[PDB]
This record gives C-alpha cells, structure tokens and sequence, in this order.
C-alpha cells in the first residue's frame, strides 16, 4: 500500500514513504518546504515525464526505490561546466548582483556533500555566513576556482576532484580520501 520513492536533485538523495493513491503534490511540497522553495517553482520528473502534483503513484506505476529528479535549477535547463582544472560547476540560479573577482572579500552560504549525497557541513547548521578571500590561496582550489563569476544572489553547484580538493589525506574525519566534494553555494556579498 506503501511505496518508497527517491528523489535526486544533483546534491543529495532524499527517500520519501508515501501511499500509492496520495498525490505527489505531498512529497513534492515536503521537499520544495525543505529548499525553502515554493513547490511551483521546482520541476519534478520521473522516467523523463514532467509529474503533476495531482498524480498519484498508483497512475504513473511507481515502484519501490523508484527514482524521481528533482530540478532546482533555472527554468530551460542547465548545463554543468567541466573546466580545464577538471572542477565541475553548474549555475542553479543566476545572480542579478555584482560579480565576484579575484581579490575581494566575498560572503557565502555553503553546504557541503560527499558523492554518496552525505552532508558534511553547513554554515547554514552553524547560522554563520562564511567569508574568505576569493584567489587567496587559503580555501581549497575548487573554491578559489569555481566562486569567480558568480554574481550575488546566485547558487552555484561545485563538484570539485579531490586534486582541487584535500586529496589523498582528506580532512577532519569527515572528508575522505581522495574523494570528490560536492558544495552548493549562494553568493551573499562580494
Ligand atoms: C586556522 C585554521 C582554521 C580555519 C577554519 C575556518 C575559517 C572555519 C571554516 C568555516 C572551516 C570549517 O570549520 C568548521 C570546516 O569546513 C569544512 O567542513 C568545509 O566544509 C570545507 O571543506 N570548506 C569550508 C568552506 C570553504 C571551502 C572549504 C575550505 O577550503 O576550508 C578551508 C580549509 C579547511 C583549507 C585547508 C587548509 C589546509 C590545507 O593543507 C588544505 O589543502 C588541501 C586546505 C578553510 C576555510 C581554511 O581556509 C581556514 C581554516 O582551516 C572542512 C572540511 C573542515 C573545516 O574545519 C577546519
Ligand atoms: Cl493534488
């Protein structure tokens, strides 16, 4: 009567349990409420067909650990940007306010997973905003790389190889090995 239904947005993988002749409109409002998001604003698909909240389970034939996307980015689509360093950056939204370059003091929300989609931190579970000096040297390289050019009030989704990263010592208990990190982050100031 019960299915469990996965929902992937690029960052992390969250289950839902909810009954086969309940709308999706119940899981993807407890998800948008999560993103602080309205459910509108995001774009659900299962096996390449766009859900509408009235659906149920039951009509589109889930399955246990069937798998939903969840798109969070821009209307139109997105693209994810491979550089020539190897980093992966992916624009979620576009800022509208000034661009951060090199040289500036620039104010951040972060959160950071592993590829396994387990967080790791977030300023946001500390209340405290992050501030670095972008092109300093002092944050890892995917960091001073893939911040540049983002403009205020933008979301930027970094994969960063573990080269550009804390390679193979890792960090802190929490940061493996050679692993890849994935961090969203929202420019505050610049
Ligand atoms: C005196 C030092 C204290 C000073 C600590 C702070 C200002 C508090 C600050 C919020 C860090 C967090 O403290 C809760 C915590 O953030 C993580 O959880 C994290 O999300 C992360 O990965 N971040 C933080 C956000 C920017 C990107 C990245 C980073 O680049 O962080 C940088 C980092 C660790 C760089 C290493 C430095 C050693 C090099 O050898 C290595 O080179 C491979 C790269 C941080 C910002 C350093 O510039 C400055 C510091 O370390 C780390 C997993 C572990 C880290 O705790 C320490
Ligand atoms: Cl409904």
């Amino acid at each position: 009567t019960h299915i469990n239904l996965k929902v992937s947005d690029g960052s992390s993988e969250i289950f839902f349990k909810i009954k086969k002749t309940t709308p999706l409109r119940r899981l993807m409002e407890a998800f948008a409420k999560r993103q602080g998001k309205e459910m509108d604003s995001l774009r659900f698909l299962y096996d390449g067909i766009r859900i509408q909240a009235d659906q149920t389970p039951e009509d589109l034939d889930m399955e246990d650990n069937d798998i939903i996307e969840a798109h969070r980015e821009q209307i139109g689509g997105s693209t994810v940007v491979t550089t020539e360093s190897g980093l992966k950056y992916e624009d979620l939204t576009e800022g509208s306010g000034a661009e951060a370059r090199a040289g500036q003091t620039v104010s951040v929300h972060y959160t950071g997973w592993l590829t396994d989609g387990q967080k790791f931190d977030s300023s946001k579970d500390r209340n405290d905003p992050f501030e670095f000096v972008l092109g300093g040297g002092m944050v890892i390289k995917g960091w001073d790389e893939g911040v540049q050019g983002m403009k205020v009030g933008g979301v930027r989704r970094l994969t960063i190889p573990p080269q550009l990263g804390y390679g193979a010592r890792g960090a802190g208990g929490v940061i493996p090995p050679n692993a890849t990190l994935v961090f969203e982050v929202e420019l505050l100031d610049v």
